[PDB]
């Protein structure tokens, strides 16, 4: 009910379909993507393309209304496991902005074809929040350590031009471009692709948070600044953080 | 009988001399390269330039009509060991294409001066094969993870301009260019260079394969798809891989 | 006495004020720096800008006239610990060349805004010296492994232009630019920044040197070539290294 699924030749295209919220994730959306990724190759498909409907790829996470929001973080982890564990290459057609949870998602794709007006952002420094280590490690691997510092420490937007520069984007193109490419890849030797993907993903980025990292994480998440940042956002005013 | 070794100033130039197979590696050539790396600086030389004769640096591996062809994987590991252990900086003059084993050898150099019309490639995904972890890790560090994903998951070529971009190439230039640069390096303090090499090479790229990596590596190498890739090539036709 | 410290808005600007020596790091300047960083946030400041007076950011370590040389490394280390431990983002306003220790100090900043005439260099291979692992890892993460090899193995200069390209420079700008950016960062949630800073700094660059690394490190440092570099410099001539 919240995603689209079409197959052409050997390419499964999975389309996020919640444009009314710029494809922000929730319990139901996340759980359907998961079933969809798991059930691909069932199936003569040999490559997956992932994309958003409308103007965004995925603008983050919106749990308003969501009855199982408590379950969301767990379902989200399952979704990333499901992708990571997939023997099928996932080609992200990043049709528009990919922010926060959406950025994580885009980064969990195996390759990325980015629309010219797309951008990537972790606005965590604006919301007093904190990321898991993987998000940071993978981000670093894709934009270089230096830019990752700017992105995490100052909510810097990574434009499409620069994503291509750093390697975040493999290509600047459209959904069609990404489907063409996915079809080439569908004709390649699956086991070779299975191997490379497993090793690539095992580059270290999947890291358990050090003891001090969990501290700072929890401290950030339980802070009053977290509440201040939301009220500010809602009021369309600058936030006045207290560092607590 | 299969390579050329000349020395000028304090620069040893080792040339692969099998242009009739585009300098494709085999038992003998690997053995002779190993010897030449070790016997280097015996000898007053403080720097090595490694290059290929003809249009290509090294197009892959051959073995066709190769008497001691079974201990070739072994002799190739010896070569990489020798190069990694040489107290001498090795400047690769990548005069042309560097593919598969050729790309490995190119990466095992300490510096790279790339000709405009050279490209690098791991076509393992087109042939149903799997690489060793180091090939993957070093590649990632030289082209960036993002671009490494494209080269490995879809057999994408790395052109010279892009090599310069990411740092795979330090310079775009000729053999002569590389040799002149090597002469400068020959006048720097050996012990400084020797320390830096060891540490740089010890960045973790030299990684034992995880269980899952050995398993997938082995499935691929013993797969039917490997035969299918070759017979399809021999029949000048699209391969139809089973994933097995 | 040796650094200037001002605060505007919520930004602490610390200026290295030894331009007569191109801001090279002497035992005392190091301590004053260390103290200034620790004592920051004491303090309504939420961000630090670290810059140099005159034409150079920092031309390296001093030691000339130092009656207590042996203690110098421990002070330089202390300074890095202080920066690494600071909950405050340090934006380096790299107003000119950052060489050796200068480059280390620039790399321990959290973000770098670089002047168009500036450049970064480890001329260690010109002096028979060797670096600690962190300098090597962090450098590789900032300019890419390929360019890290060139810089370390041949003393290659990283221009502002290419620092921007690789991520070593987040921006090309003036001190004032760096200060405007810092002011912004100062209005972001500190706890978010503190977390990302810790995790980022814990990417592995902070590495205990391996047995072989110490061995080579000591070997270079204790070498005769180290003296020869100093002598040739003074005698205004090309060094003549021996590898011992
Ligand atoms: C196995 C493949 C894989 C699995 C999960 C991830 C990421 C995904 C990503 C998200 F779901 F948000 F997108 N994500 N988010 C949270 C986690 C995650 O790993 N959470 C567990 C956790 C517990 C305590 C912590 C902590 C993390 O950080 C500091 O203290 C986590 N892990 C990334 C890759
Ligand atoms: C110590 C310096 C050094 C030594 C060797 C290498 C690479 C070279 C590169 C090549 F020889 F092909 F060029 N290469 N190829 C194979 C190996 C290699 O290390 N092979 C052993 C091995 C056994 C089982 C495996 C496995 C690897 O991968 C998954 O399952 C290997 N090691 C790279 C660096
Ligand atoms: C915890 C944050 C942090 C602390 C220190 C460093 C760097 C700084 C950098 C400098 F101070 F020069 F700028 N630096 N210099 C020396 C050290 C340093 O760590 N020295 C200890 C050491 C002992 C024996 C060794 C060895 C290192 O390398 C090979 O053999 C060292 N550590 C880098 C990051």
């Amino acid at each position: 009910h919240m995603i689209g699924i079409t197959q052409a030749e050997a390419v499964l295209t999975i389309e996020l379909q919640r444009p009314e919220r710029r494809n922000a994730l929730n319990s139901q959306l996340v759980e359907e993507l998961t079933q969809a990724i798991r059930k691909a190759g069932d199936g003569s498909a040999r490559a997956i393309v992932l994309t958003g409907q409308g103007t965004a790829f995925c603008a983050g996470a919106d749990l308003s209304g969501d009855a199982f929001a408590a379950d969301y973080p767990d379902r989200l982890i399952e979704l990333h496991k499901a992708m990571d564990a997939s023997p099928m290459p996932v080609v992200g057609a990043i049709n528009g902005p990919a922010i926060g949870a959406g950025l994580q998602l885009a980064m969990q794709c195996d390759l990325r074809v980015v629309a010219p007006d797309a951008f990537f952002q972790f606005p965590t420094s604006k919301y007093g929040l904190a990321l898991d280590n993987w998000s940071i490690r993978r981000l670093s691997s894709l934009v270089g350590h230096g830019r990752a510092r700017a992105m995490l420490l100052s909510a810097e937007k990574l434009t499409a031009e620069i994503a291509l520069h750093t390697g975040m984007a493999n290509r600047i193109g459209t959904l069609a471009d990404a489907q063409a490419w996915a079809a080439e890849i569908a004709r390649l030797a699956p086991l070779a692709i299975q191997h490379a993907k497993r090793v690539l993903n095992d580059d270290g980025a999947i890291e358990e948070a050090w003891p001090a990292h969990k501290e700072l994480f929890d401290k950030a998440w339980g802070s009053q600044d977290v509440i201040e940042a939301q009220v500010a956002r809602m009021e369309k005013r600058p936030p006045k953080f207290q560092g607590a």
